[PDB]
């Protein structure tokens, strides 16, 4: 898998589960197209958005959609959305995992990449 | 100074210095319109991006343009920017304080809303 | 000022106020012996620890009082406290911020040192 | 597994692989006896700590080599050692990770805590 997010919860120690992520990548045109999009798992995890065909070099945002997470659970957060943007395979192929640590006024992401 | 910047390194333990911000809030047909920018002091900060009487409820968003910030200091960094988006909301004094964390694969941000 | 900390609370977007901050330097026979203390204060900092003719190079630990805080606001947390462990090194003027960012099972700590 | 440590590198986006880390548990007297110990493998990761007969409630301490981490890279950090300290086991058994994101002057630790 080339591309996977991890997403968890800071306030109740947990993975944060059914939130959704959107992928867009930058078009010729400047614009943002719609790559994948899909739901963490009961693990905050999210595999299969992508294939190493699909997941060409470009420049790509990752869109975790916090705000509805926190809603759902009775808290009104600072942010609309967590979002990732990066360049990926501009040094040959690699698997990306995004990372992030959501809390109501505060998030943290990194990237773990790897051959 | 309803709104603040103030970025730093968690590389050299310092405020990230000169680093480019840009804000922007949406508009009516959902478009990123411009709203403000700089560059951080010598202590990692930005102030004077808007005034109470412009600063409105609304959807903001603020870019800092860490790529660069890294390839100053020949380090190869994962992040394009980091976007922060958030809702400005009343119903009484407030003032935003965006503090960002850069290191090259990761960065955090939090917001500090007081009055 | 050589020594500051500040605490920020990720849950509700605000400083950390009257938290507990307790100070200690490595002796001679390895023992932790308490060095200085206080409260943060409705800024969420905490000044005046020591001074720097006290504050001379060694081995110190700043312990935050994490799981109280939590408490106080009916949260349930994962710490008992923070530890921050760092040798304070010369060679020049330097003033340390140890910076802390809470919520309740997980916390991030950074050093700004500066002169 | 009732333990399990995460150790990843925000300055290289990849796990922190061959960090040692040390686990005690608060004893009757006060006293932080060793628990037990051991080192991140390639993928950042410490499994095989203890058993669930073993981890019985109590007050631990999980104590990660980052000074030694950095400096084996080449870089002189801020922090000895990132430590975390938490109650185990006060609600019934729990599986705990210890997740810990590293830079030269910066940490952020969280758990996941299930069931
Ligand atoms: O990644 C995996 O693969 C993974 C998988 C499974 C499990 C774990 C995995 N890792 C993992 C682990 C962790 Cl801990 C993780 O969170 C990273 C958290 C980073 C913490 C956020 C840092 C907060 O910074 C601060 C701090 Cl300290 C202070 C401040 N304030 C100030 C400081 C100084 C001066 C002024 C201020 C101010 O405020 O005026 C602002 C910020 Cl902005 C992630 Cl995202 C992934």
């Amino acid at each position: 898998c080339p591309l996977m997010v991890k997403v968890l919860d800071a306030v109740r120690g947990s993975p944060a589960i059914n939130v959704a992520v959107h992928v867009f990548r930058k078009a010729a045109d400047d614009t943002w197209e719609p790559f994948a999009s899909g739901k963490t798992s009961e693990s905050g995890e999210l595999h299969g958005l992508t294939t190493e065909e699909e997941f060409v070099e470009g420049i790509y945002k990752v869109e975790i959609d916090t705000k509805s997470y926190w809603k759902a659970l009775g808290i009104s957060p600072f942010h609309e959305h967590a979002e990732v943007v990066f360049t990926a395979n501009d040094s040959g192929p690699r698997r990306y995992t995004i990372a992030a640590l959501l809390s109501p006024y505060s998030y943290s992401t990194t990237a773990v990449v790897t051959n």
